[PDB]
């Protein structure tokens, strides 16, 4: 009555005030179970770099209305996974390029996946994480 | 010291309160000259369906900051034209599909081009037009 859908490294542009922007390989673990969706971001080299998201079906309706999400809750993790794969596969010089960004705030972070083409940067998903 | 860059029909989903949604072939004429950008939307069958946008270099900096536009003013019309072409070429069943939408308000309209994929609707450009 629970399953891991994804457990892989992803290149993430980490942004934190008072620090230089860096690109880090961060591990994402996506779990579903009884319905909830849980995502953990960790670092294979920093035991205390830990960020978690937990979304219930209810919370999802909110997300769904704000970001033009067109799928149901059951299919949402697949949307996230397809975006993360585009981030993993992006190469220098690519256009369009998908990039993952994690902005660190006090007690909360914002994870987004954006598409950068020759004309515009477009957000595809934006999600709130908390430490731990 | 002036030039037409585009003069072609585009399929547009026209939305107006108190009317049913319709899909119309509307003619777009894009002009540049001395710098300004002018766009006219018309209908080959309704002499009084007329909407115009005029953008100066100054107005563009505003647009540029709000919608993540990554090009300079000189290259902006090409961005619009590339989006309009995707709308023209979209076929039933396509995914992703680009669609053009014109929402009619009192004395102003909003033109947008959106991308619809299996997961999300994404706006690529949003522009204000006025009658005439």
């Amino acid at each position: 009555t629970a399953t891991t859908l994804f457990w892989r490294p992803v290149p993430v542009h980490v942004k934190q005030q008072d620090r230089e922007d860096v690109l880090e390989e961060l591990t994402f673990r996506i779990l579903t179970g009884v319905r909830i969706l849980r995502i953990h971001i960790s670092s294979d080299s920093d035991l205390f770099f830990l960020h978690t998201l937990e979304v219930s079906e209810e919370d999802f309706q909110s997300l769904k209305n704000d970001q033009g999400i067109l799928v149901d809750f059951a299919s949402f993790p697949g949307c996230i996974i397809s975006l993360l794969e585009k981030c993993i596969l992006a190469q220098p010089g690519d256009s369009p390029r998908f990039q993952a960004v994690l902005t660190i705030r006090g007690g909360e972070s914002v994870f987004k996946i954006v598409e950068i083409n020759d004309c515009k940067q477009l957000p595809h998903i934006t999600l709130a994480f908390r430490p731990g």
